[PDB]
């Protein structure tokens, strides 16, 4: 049963001009099977519009194509992306007041490098409100977490989304 077919797409943006379709695959075929793989081109002019995207048979090939950053294709650092509102933060609501920094911790470190982690406590007595935001050094991990239909942490059924 196959992974929905958005989910094993990367955007990417930035290419050379001299990038093709067939220079575009040759590179990211080396992390996993291309099932499409186009470079956007004017209709008339045929000049790239300077971007494209690659599916790949699997979402874990897509996890191994953004781990293996940074691309040069065809002598330019590209910028690849999942099916964008690009963030390195994210609300986790729903840990009530028994969850501790080595709870989100321990589950978010799976998915990026970490960097700030802010369990929310009230501004009059200090209790803890039941919500976090987690930053990370990179957006990656955040659309990651983000198309996960669920999130369990300390127990705990969580909301996350998107923090700007
Ligand atoms: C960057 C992440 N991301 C890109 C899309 C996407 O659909 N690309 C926009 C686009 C596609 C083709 C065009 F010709 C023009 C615009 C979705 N997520």
């Amino acid at each position: 049963p196959k992974e929905p077919e958005q989910l094993r797409k990367l955007f990417i943006g930035g290419l050379s001009f001299e990038t093709t379709d067939e220079s575009l695959r040759s590179h990211f075929e080396q992390w996993g099977t291309l099932t499409d793989c186009v470079v956007m081109r004017d209709p008339n002019t045929k000049r790239s519009r300077g971007f494209g995207f690659v599916t790949y048979a699997t979402v874990e090939e897509v996890d191994a194509a953004m781990n293996a950053r940074p691309h040069k294709v065809d002598g330019r650092v590209v910028e690849p992306k999942r099916a964008h509102l690009t963030v390195k933060k994210i609300f986790v609501g729903g840990i009530k007041e028994d969850t501790e920094e080595h709870h989100l911790r321990d589950y978010f470190e799976q998915y990026g490098k970490i960097e700030v982690i802010e369990i929310m406590t009230d501004r009059g007595s200090g209790k803890k409100r039941g919500f976090a935001f987690v930053t990370f050094d990179d957006h990656d991990s955040v659309d990651k977490i983000v198309i996960q239909k669920y999130h369990t942490v300390n127990g705990h059924n969580c909301e996350v989304r998107k923090a700007l």
